[PDB]
RNA sequence: GGAUUGAAACGCCAUGCUCAGGCUGGCGAGUGGGCGCCACUCUCCA
C-alpha cells in the first residue's frame, strides 16, 4: 500500500511553467504494507422502511420512490 | 444523486550441482552298460 493523499495543483502555474506531475510509488517510506482480518462467507437478510427528509418538495411521496425502488430491485 | 471508518494502493528487481574414477584376477561334466529268443503266402480249375 501508500502512505499518503495526492496534494491539490495550481493549473495556471501547471502550463505558464511546464512540468510533470506524479507520485511515485516505490520510493523509501512511500510503500507500506497492511494486514487484514477478514469474513469468508456470509448470507444475511435487512428490514428496513422509508421516509421523507425536511428538504423534500410538496410532490415527493415515499410510495412513489419504495415502487421504484421494489421495480429495480426485481429487474436487478 | 452527500457520505458503506469510505473513496487511491505490485512482493518487486536476479543467481552452474559442479570437477574424476578398471568388476577385476582363474577353475575337466566325467568314470561304463548286447535290442534279444522263434514264426510256410498257403490249399483250385484245357
Amino acid at each position: 500500500e501508500v502512505s499518503s493523499k495526492i496534494p491539490k495543483p495550481n493549473p495556471a502555474t501547471a502550463m505558464r511553467d511546464r512540468k510533470p506531475l506524479y507520485f511515485l510509488v516505490d520510493d523509501g517510506s512511500n510503500r507500506q504494507q497492511r494486514a487484514a482480518t477478514l469474513l469468508r462467507n456470509v448470507d444475511y437478510v435487512i428490514e428496513a422502511h422509508f421516509e421523507l427528509t425536511d428538504k423534500a418538495g410538496a410532490e415527493d411521496n415515499a410510495g412513489k420512490h419504495l415502487d421504484i425502488f421494489r421495480r429495480r430491485a426485481r429487474a436487478g
